[PDB]
């Protein structure tokens, strides 16, 4: 359930991110710039149905950030690549976490899976996808 997801992250692999964050949107300097970041997630959750994720993105950009959200119900995000308007939506399919964005009549996509251990996350914005990797800390 949602109870995996629990806990920290750190980042351990990406993949074409900057080119994801310049399709959705993002200015040149904040896409670059994020390909770049070496986040760490915080992850805590309630009932099973609800949960909240603080985030340090870390250099370049040093931007803080979370999101706070209950399974199925819509909420409004202010995220980093400065789109305006979103609406946001978190739900199960089996074992995946996947989280929809809606802005100015677009849609793109996360889905959010543990393999081997590692948090998954798979970005998608009309053909173009990304993919990004976390592992736990060792201490
Ligand atoms: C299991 C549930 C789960 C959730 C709900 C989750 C959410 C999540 N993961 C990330 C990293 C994070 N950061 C960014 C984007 C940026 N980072 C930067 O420093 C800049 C400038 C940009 C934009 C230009 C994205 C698109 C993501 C989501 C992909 C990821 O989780 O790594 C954020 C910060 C997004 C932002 O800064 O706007 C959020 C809310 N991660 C999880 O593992």
């Amino acid at each position: 359930m949602v109870e995996k997801f629990v806990g920290t992250w750190k980042i351990a692999d990406s993949h074409n991110f900057g080119e994801y964050l310049k399709a959705i949107g993002a200015p040149k300097e904040l896409s670059d710039g994020g390909d770049a970041t070496t986040p760490t997630l915080y992850i805590s959750q309630k009932d099973g149905d609800k949960m909240t994720v603080k985030i340090e993105n870390g250099p370049p950009t040093f931007l803080d950030t979370q999101v706070k959200f209950k399974l199925g119900e819509e909420f409004d995000e202010f995220p980093s690549d400065r789109r305006k308007g979103v609406k946001s939506v978190v739900n199960l399919v089996g074992e995946k976490l996947v989280y929809v964005q809606k802005w100015d009549g677009k849609e793109t996509t996360y889905v959010r899976e543990i393999k081997d251990g590692k948090l998954v996350v798979t970005l998608t914005m009309g053909d173009v996808v990304a993919v990004r990797s976390y592992r736990r800390a060792t201490e």
